[PDB]
């Protein structure tokens, strides 16, 4: 169960 690497400060995902 993976997750997501989304990040609402720069509006942008890193990796996953």
């Amino acid at each position: 169960v993976p997750i997501i690497y989304c990040n609402r400060r720069t509006x942008k995902c890193k990796r996953f």
